[PDB]
């Protein structure tokens, strides 16, 4: 049966699932790890045993056990980020969509979620892997991985809590996508990881990562890579904040397994409660449990790994969201709401660039002041609104991407680099906020072609596009076809630095993403911050 | 006799001249102190002792010793700014310029000539009153100062060489013209001061300083300010320069008497051959021997001054020029030549910033360079041309200027500002200098109204509009004329901060003149200056 697949880790039956009046196998819920629940909390994750007789692979996993966003409820704004299942300690699954006839060897995508560490799930109905899977005619794998504190709690030092358990997790999935996705009809010399947010991070930390390394083919990494300054810490700030999260909760602090103990007896909702008591500064746009520079994982800093050379040399396609940061300032940012103009006042733009850098000492805060002030009309309320959303997006998201592709490029075998700047039709947050952070998600899983959506006939011919360029890519290392009529997505060089824009119009070749900024960002603000 | 006057100091004997087909009378070289010859040498000048019989005024006086500029023999764009008669030690005496029939009680409007503190003559053709004197019917005064060590050398706490003897120089000339001018027809309760350059910078001296308030009613400064990075330095630095130019012609150093006496029995072409030698860094802009805060002359810092409103209210007329940079970078800067477009590369735009802000960390040469560097375009010759250009003007004369007049119209009784960005047909210079430094004077002392000269027609336009305003303003302390249908120059003010251009156009009325620059300058660069 077309449903029936013998793993090495036992068998699995699938489902039969519709896509565009149409059908395709769904293999969901398949497990990689052994449940890390009771006192394999915090630890690394073990293999999973075989199993005997079929597992039922036909209806979602639980999604891991995490803190949700009620900060508007009802709004679905907000809520198709939320989980959309019982939430577990037991959440190690993978999901695999297979097309129909089964393929003999065609070419594979692992999608790992974004949500900053902290949440996330491959369950949500953004993530439905059909669209793409049969559009493309590819195997698309979704994985799993622990967040929050379950995930990134780190003791330097002791086995109890060694720290990016959660990067492990995902290693693990990708090792059972390399010994296994060949019995679902996929090349495993052929598989592309791609990721949004904290998984564009992520992707960007195998790649540095030597254990990884030889587990994937390409990697595409979207609004996110490695280096970012809220992607990871170091071990002194991991144990600081291990310390703290157990000072919360009252635990006994003498030593590390004093601590383990005590928050492994604790029920899952009780770390998330206090989770963000634990945050060095009062800010926008930084998480509590990240992964961190232990040494192991990681053999040296980001920086140094990035300037020796020293990461898997392959071809990578990434690229980033005209608005990455109005997401986090209507969050968090005093002045914004989702219901006004949110025009922002001179007062509230700059309590906006002391939550937006917050690592800067006076003169710092006024370098990035200053860089991002029209001071020929520095009380329009528009502009600083604008400006405060560009900071947040230059120096989390937009330079940090920069400094990584160029660094990347001087080694690597071929760079493709994006630009969307497309609103889609039916968004439901305020206009003020424009192409926001993860919404070019959607187009990349195909949803614009399901009618009942209501989506635009050029918004669906964008994603037909978009989702052509990924699969292509994935499956030659290059997004363009062979010999194709259609324009051109020119290579990303260090000399020249082109790259194109995303969007519903003829397509546009450019130069130097952002440079002016960039430059702020990657070389004189540090520099700047070490010599004060 | 129309041509003989008689002052408190001796009677005068003038000369009448020819002006627009039509005559005035002239008195030149009219003595206000005694030589400062001799043993007088660095010290401050003494009143000249009345004479008997008819002082000779018919020619020009001599010009005081100086350096002469040899960078470019024969150019006469270079060379209308050096000395056109014999330099002697003996250089104090002013120059009259009346209409006649003499007045009875007209409006006086005394120049004082720029140069850096280092050189200047009263005498220049650029500098004949007699074309405005007659056009505007106002007693034009032209006083004359020494320059150079013999005006500037400053050893604080003795007699021989207080220091700023210059500006005393220049303090006296003004109180004759307030003990005097009445004789010459000139209404001594209106005396309108204005100045170019170090003129510009000597002019806001009096303003400032306690002991020559009393001695003006209005004042118009042009391209220069009391607080230029280049107009002044601390009594330390003053004694620093001192000792040190000493130390170029070997002289005793061991007490001021030693160092003192031995520098009044060298030749004057000695002091001048070493001058340049003394500067403590290698720069672009900067002066050997320059006015010092002694605490005398100047009560306090500038600054502190500017802050708690501790000078002369009265009205001020102020602007610059569009290229200030310009003609020093052609002198010094390495890659500009006169006769090439003179593109500048990477390299020597950088080391265009290092001449420029010599006194600036490897962190702040940085800062300068960022602001300043269109990095979508980093190596376009021009534009590092016109930004090196950029940075030296707005550092130099823009940014200081600008901070002035926005400290002194909170306390001043009204404010005009002006940018004269209009290059003359006839400039000999080449056009990558633009607007250069200091030819906006050929407009206020009307060359443009002399047919031989070659001037368009609209340039002459242009010439009698400026002369008018700075005339209308002398007499009445505002440019505008009462009930005219004329373009009305507004005032600027706090609040609004609007100014005009001055070209041969449409008045256009502007506002926060080069605000972006003003506020690296004035408030960022000095505060990361003082941290780092």
């Amino acid at each position: 049966s077309e449903l029936l697949v013998n793993t090495k880790s036992g068998k699995v039956m699938g489902t039969r699932v519709p896509v565009l009046s149409s059908h395709i196998s769904a293999f969901l819920g398949i497990p990689f790890a052994e449940p890390p629940v009771g006192n394999m909390r915090f630890r690394r994750p073990e293999p999973k045993k075989p199993w005997s007789g079929v597992w039922n692979a036909s209806t979602y996993p639980n999604n891991c056990q995490q803190y949700v966003d009620e900060q508007f409820p009802g709004f679905s704004g907000s809520e198709m980020w939320n989980p959309n299942r019982e939430m577990s300690e037991d959440c190690l699954y993978l999901n695999i969509w297979v097309p129909s006839p089964r393929p003999k060897s065609t070419t594979v995508m692992v999608w790992i979620y974004g949500g900053g560490f902290y949440s996330g799930s491959s369950t949500l109905d953004v993530y439905n892997g059909k669209y793409l899977a049969y559009t493309e005619e590819v195997v698309l794998v979704s994985l799993s991985y622990r967040v929050g504190a379950f995930g990134f709690l780190a003791l330097h030092g002791s086995q109890e809590a060694p720290g990016n358990v959660g990067l492990l997790d995902q290693r693990m999935a990708l090792q059972w996508v390399h010994d296994n996705i060949q019995f679902f009809g996929g090349d495993p010399k052929t598989v592309t990881i791609f990721g949004e947010s904290a998984g564009g991070a992520s992707v960007g930390m195998h790649i540095l990562s030597p254990g990884s390394r030889d587990l994937f083919r390409r990697a595409i990494l979207q609004s996110g890579s490695p280096n970012c300054p809220w992607a990871s810490v170091s071990v002194a700030e991991g144990r600081r904040r291990a310390v703290e999260l157990g000072r919360n909760l009252n635990c006994n602090l003498n030593s590390d397994e004093e601590l383990i103990h005590c928050l492994r007896e604790k029920k899952p909702q009780e770390l998330i409660d206090v989770e963000w008591n634990v945050l060095p500064f009062d800010s926008i746009f930084r998480f509590s449990f990240v992964p961190v520079i232990d040494g192991e994982f990681f053999p040296t800093s980001l920086e140094s790994m990035l300037n020796s050379g020293n990461f898997k040399k392959t071809q990578i396609l990434l690229g980033v969201n005209k608005d990455e940061g109005s997401f986090f300032l209507l969050y968090g940012a005093p002045g914004f709401s989702k219901d006004s103009e949110s025009k922002i006042s001179r007062e509230d733009f700059m309590s906006g660039v002391k939550l937006s850098v917050p690592h800067a000492n006076d003169l710092g805060l006024d370098a990035v002041t200053l860089q991002y002030t029209d001071w020929m009309d520095d009380n329009n309320g528009i502009k600083n609104r604008d400006g405060l959303d560009d900071i947040v997006g230059d120096h989390n998201v937009i330079c940090p991407l920069m400094h990584f592709v160029n660094k990347y490029t001087k080694f690597g075998n071929g760079t493709y680099l994006y630009f969307f700047n497309h609103r889609a039709s039916n968004l439901v947050w305020p206009e003020w906020m424009g192409v926001i952070h993860g919404y070019e998600i959607e187009f990349v899983f195909g949803l614009p072609l399901v009618k009942e959506l209501n989506y635009t006939a050029e918004e669906e011919a964008l994603s037909r596009r978009i989702m052509h360029y990924w699969a292509t890519f994935a499956k030659t290392g290059n997004p363009n076809e062979p010999h194709s009529q259609e324009s051109k997505w020119p290579l990303f060089t260090t000399k020249e630095q082109k790259f194109i824009d995303l969007n519903t119009e003829p397509m546009k070749v450019h130069q130097r993403l952002r440079v002016q900024m960039c430059v702020f960002w990657n070389q004189f603000l540090p520099k700047l911050l070490n010599a004060t």
